[PDB]
C-alpha cells in the first residue's frame, strides 16, 4: 500500500544501491576489531527497515527525524526513508535538548527515530518514536493516523531537510545531481574506502556516503571519540586501511600539533578532501609535507546546493600563496560574481557576490517564504524567464585565468580598510612557539592563539602587516573551540 | 570564444544527436521523390549552423525567433541554438505580422532568423536578422553589440519560449526530462518513421522531434499543403512509408469524411498519437476500424510541463464508452486532485483540479511573475517546503482502478446543470447525414454541423439527452474551423 520511489526516478536509494547489483559482495562500510558490511548486506538492512517503515502509514513527503551520527544503521534508515519519499530531518545526538525540541516545534515530524542505545528520553507524544538496530526497527510510540493522498514519488520530492531554526529543504533530483557531477570528477574509484569525519546532521557527511556509495567504494565512518585524539584517530585510519580521509580542515589540527610523525606514517592515504572553512595555509603546508602522496582537493559550497566547486590544491603549495583558489563550478554549475549595484564584475581581482546556477539547489527554507524570496532570486542576467539563482552570501574574485579565490561572508566583512583575519592569523602561525591562531574583530582586532611574549609577538606582526592588521590584544587559549560540526567557534572566542 | 554545453549537462543538442554516433548513416528526415537525410549529415548541418551563430557575439539566454515550420533545417537552427544557450522561440509564417509584432515587443530577441525562401518582409531595426538554409546561416543584419558575461552553460538554462502575449519558459532539464519519461515507455523504436503534422511554434511539434531523433527514429514532417487535401495526405503518408502519425485529432476529419476507403490502405502505420483536445468518439471508433493494426494513444498534458500521460486507448472502443481515460502520469509525474475547498480528492468519480508534480515543469510566464505566482502554487499537500506544483487549470476525476479522464477547463464550464459538450456532439454524430458536430454555449446551446432537417435533428437528440442539452438551434456548416495549431476554433463559430 505504500508509495515507493520507481528505479527510473531520481532517488538516494537507487542511486547509493546500485552497486548492490553490479557488486554485492564488495564492501559498503568498514567499522572497527575491523568489520566489512557488503553493498547486497546494506542493501538488504535498506529494504527490512523500509518494509517495517512501511507498515506506519506515512504519506509521502512526512518527515522522519534521523537522530545518529554515520553508521550502517543510520545510512540503512535514511536509504528506507528516500525509497519511500519520506524525507529526512538528521540531527546528530550531540545536539542539545532545547536546541532538538526546536527543531520538532517547527518540522513537526511524524517520526523521531534513533539508535537501540541512543540516549534522547524527552520526545513529545505527538510524535512517534522507534529505535533502529541489528535486530530491525522497533516502534515505541506508532505515529498518528492517516490518510495517505500521494500516489507517486517524484524527483522533486523532499529527501532530507538540514535544520540549523534554518531549515534547507534537498530534493532526491538536486542531491543525486550534486553526486552525477562529482562522479564525473574521478575523485575516488570503487578500491577507495573514504573515512568520513562530519556529523549526520551536515551535509558534508551525505555528500561522503553518496560519494562513497555511488561510486561502489567503501565508508569507514571516523567517530567523534576516535576523532578528538590524535594517536588514536591515525590508528583508527592505520586499522581500516582508509585511502580518503575527509572533513573540515580542524581535523587535522590535533595531529599535526601532537602526531606529525605517526600521520606521516599513513602510507595508505591517496587522498585528502576539505571543506566547510578556509584552511590555514601554515598547518595546510606541513600536512602536505607529511603526506606527500595525498593529492589535497579544496571542497567549496554552501547546503542551499549542498556544494559548487572542487578544486586540487598546487603540489607544492607556493610558500608566498595568500589564498587557495576555489577553482571553477562542477559541470553543470555556473557563476556570476555582482557587484554592489547589482552589474557583473568582469574584472581580474575584484570581489563581487557570487550568484549561483546549480542543478542542486534547495526547494526552500522550511515554512520561510520569505527568506527563500531573499536568497533565491531572479536570475540578474536574466530576471524576465523566472529562472532562480542562489545569491550565495559570499564574496569571490577571480584571477587571470577566471578561477575564483573565496572572500568571505558578504555580511561579516578598521580605518577604512577591509581586515582579511587570514593574514593576521598567518603571521602569527609564523611567530616561533605559536602552534593555531585565530584573528576576531569585536571594531577593535584581537588575536587567539595556542602556544609566550605578547609583546614580541605584536612587532613580529607589525615587522610585515599594515598597522590595522597589528591585533590590539593576544590572548593564549589551550584550544581553538569549534563548532558541533567542526567549524572554528569564533562566537564562543568573543565570549572572553 | 562562445559557450557551448558541455555533453554530461542536459541540451537539446547532445540529447537529440546521441544517434549521430551509434547509428551515423540511419535516417533522421524522410522528405519528399523521397530524400533521406542521415543523422551523421543533421549534425553536420546543426555544427555549421552553430559556428555561423557563435559570430554573432550572443550572450547564454539571449533570444532567438525561429520562424519555420519543422524541417531539417529548422531543427538544425534549434539544436545549434540549444548548443549555444541561446533559447528559441518558434513561430510559425503563417502567423500574422500585427501577432509576431507583438510577440518580438515582449520577449526582445537578439536575432530573428527565417528559411532563405521565407516571406516575413517587416522586422525592426533592433532585431538582428539571418535567412538558413542548404546555404548555411547567412546574417542580413547582425545583432547589436553586447559583452557577454555567462561562462558556462547549465541545465536549467531556457531551451525555448512558446508564445501564445503569454510565453511558456521551457528549460534543457525540463524538456529532456520528458522525452527520458516518454523513451521509458518504448512508444516507438529506431525503425519507426514519425509522420509530425503540428506547427513548430506548438510543442507537439517540438514532443515529435524529440522522441524521433532521442530514439533514432525518423520524422516525416507534414507540409500543411499536404495535410489539407485528403488524397494528398494519403499518398504523402504512403510515399514517405510512415510507420507512425502524430498530431490534434482534427488531422484525421477529412480523410475520415472523404477517403476512408484509401485510409484503410496505409498497411505500413502501426501506431497513431493525438493530443491537444478529447478526440470525438465517433470518429475515433471510425479510425480505429479502417486501420486495426494501428495502436492509438491519447497523449494529455499542456505547455507548462510538455506533457503528462499517454495512454493507449481500449481494442476496440466500448461502443457505450462515454470518455477515453487519460490514465496515469509518466514515471517520476504524480497527480493530485483538489476540490474547490483545496482538499484532495479520493472519492471516484468526483472531478477536481489537476495539480502535477513533474520533472518538466515550465521555469515561469516571460516577464509576467504574477501570472507564475498563480500557476505554479505552493504544493497544497506540503505548503511548508518551497516546493511548486502545476495548478492546471483542467478538471478531472478517477475511475475504481485510479485511472483519470478528463473533464474540461476549470474556467470554461444550464438549468442547474453542467453540460458535456461532447455528450450532445455524441448524439448528433449518430444522427444519419451528419458527418461533424460541435456544441457550445453563448447560457444557450448551439451545435453546428457539417452534413438536412434540424427539427428531425433535435427530435433525434431529444430522444436520448436531458432537455438541458438539446441544442436551441442546429446551423449547417462546411468545415469545422480550427485555430493555427489545429484545435476546434469555437471562438470563431461564435461569431456567426
Ligand atoms: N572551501 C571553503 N573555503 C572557505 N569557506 C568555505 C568553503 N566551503 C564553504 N565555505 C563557507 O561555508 C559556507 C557554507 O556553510 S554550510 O552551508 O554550512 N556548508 C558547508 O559548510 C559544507 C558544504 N555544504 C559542503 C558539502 C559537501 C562537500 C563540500 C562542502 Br564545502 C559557504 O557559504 C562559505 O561561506
Ligand atoms: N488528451 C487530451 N484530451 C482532452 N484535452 C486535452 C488533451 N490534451 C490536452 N488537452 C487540453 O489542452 C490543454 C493544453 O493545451 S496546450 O498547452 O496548448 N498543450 C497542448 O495542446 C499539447 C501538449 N503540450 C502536448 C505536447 C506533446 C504531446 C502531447 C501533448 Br497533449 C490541456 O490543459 C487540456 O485542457
Amino acid at each position: 500500500r505504500a508509495a515507493r520511489a520507481r528505479e527510473s526516478v531520481d532517488n538516494l536509494y537507487w542511486f547509493m544501491l546500485a552497486a548492490a547489483n553490479s557488486a554485492p559482495d564488495t564492501p559498503a562500510f568498514v567499522t572497527r576489531g575491523v568489520r566489512t558490511l557488503s553493498y547486497r548486506e546494506l542493501r538488504t538492512r535498506v529494504d527490512d527497515f523500509a518494509a517495517a517503515l512501511a507498515e506506519l502509514g506515512l504519506d509521502v513527503d512526512d518527515r522522519v527525524v534521523l537522530e545518529a551520527n554515520v553508521t550502517p544503521d543510520a545510512v540503512a534508515m535514511l536509504l528506507a526513508c528516500s525509497l519511500l519519499g519520506l524525507p529526512f530531518i538528521p540531527v546528530s545526538p550531540e545536539t542539545p535538548s532545547g536546541r532538538l525540541r526546536s527543531i520538532l516545534d517547527t518540522a513537526e515530524p511524524a517520526l523521531f527515530a534513533q539508535a537501540e542505545d541512543g540516549g534522547r528520553a524527552d520526545v513529545p507524544a505527538t510524535v512517534g518514536t522507534a529505535r533502529f538496530g541489528a535486530g530491525g526497527l522497533r516502534v515505541e510510540r506508532a505515529p498518528r493516523a492517516r490518510v495517505r493522498h500521494r500516489r507517486e514519488i517524484v524527483g522533486t520530492d523532499t529527501a532530507y531537510i538540514i535544520f540549523t531554526p534554518k531549515g534547507v529543504v534537498m530534493s532526491h533530483r538536486s542531491v543525486v545531481s550534486l553526486y552525477r557531477a562529482i562522479l564525473e570528477q574521478g575523485l575516488i574509484t570503487p578500491e577507495d574506502r573514504i573515512a568520513t569525519t562530519s556529523p549526520l546532521q551536515f551535509d558534508f557527511a551525505l555528500f561522503d556516503i553518496g560519494l562513497a556509495l555511488g561510486t561502489g567504494a567503501a565508508l569507514v565512518p571516523v567517530p567523534r571519540e576516535e576523532l578528538n585524539w590524535p594517536r588514536r584517530f591515525l590508528a583508527f585510519l592505520g586499522d581500516t586501511g582508509a585511502t580518503q580521509v575527509h572533513g573540515v580542515p580542524s581535523i587535522w589540527r590535533p595531529v599535526l600539533r601532537h602526531e606529525p610523525e605517526l600521520l606521516a606514517g599513513l602510507d595508505r592515504v591517496r587522498g585528502i578532501l576539505f571543506g566547510g572553512e578556509d584552511f590555514p595555509l601554515p598547518e595546510l603546508r606541513h600536512l602536505q609535507g607529511l603526506l606527500p602522496h595525498a593529492r589535497i582537493v579544496n571542497g567549496y559550497g554552501a547546503t542551499e546546493s549542498m556544494a559548487c566547486s572542487f578544486t586540487e590544491v598546487p603540489r607544492p603549495i607556493p610558500s608566498d600563496l595568500e589564498r587557495l583558489s576555489i577553482g571553477f563550478p562542477l559541470p553543470g554549475f555556473d557563476v556570476s560574481l555582482l557587484d554592489e549595484h547589482g552589474r557583473p564584475v568582469e574584472e581580474i581581482g575584484v570581489a563581487g557576490q557570487i550568484h549561483l546556477r546549480a542543478p542542486s539547489m534547495f526547494s526552500g527554507y522550511w515554512d520561510d517564504p520569505e527568506a527563500t524570496a531573499r536568497v533565491l532570486v531572479s536570475d540578474p542576467l536574466d530576471p524576465r524567464s523566472g529562472r532562480t539563482v542562489l545569491r550565495s552570501g559570499d564574496l569571490a574574485y577571480r584571477g587571470e585565468d577566471g578561477e575564483l579565490y573565496f572572500a568571505g561572508r558578504v555580511d561579516a566583512q578598521i580605518r577604512g580598510n577591509r581586515v582579511e583575519p587570514g593574514e593576521v592569523e598567518r603571521r602569527l602561525l609564523e611567530f616561533p612557539g605559536i602552534s593555531a591562531a585565530v584573528a576576531l574583530l569585536v571594531p577593535v582586532l584581537h588575536a587567539f592563539v595556542v602556544v609566550f611574549d605578547k609583546a614580541k609577538a605584536r612587532a613580529f606582526c607589525a615587522d610585515t602587516l599594515p598597522g590595522y592588521m597589528i591585533p590590539a590584544n593576544i590572548v593564549a587559549v589551550d584550544d581553538i573551540p569549534l563548532t558541533v560540526n567542526g567549524k572554528v567557534d569564533r562566537a564562543d572566542l568573543a565570549t572572553r
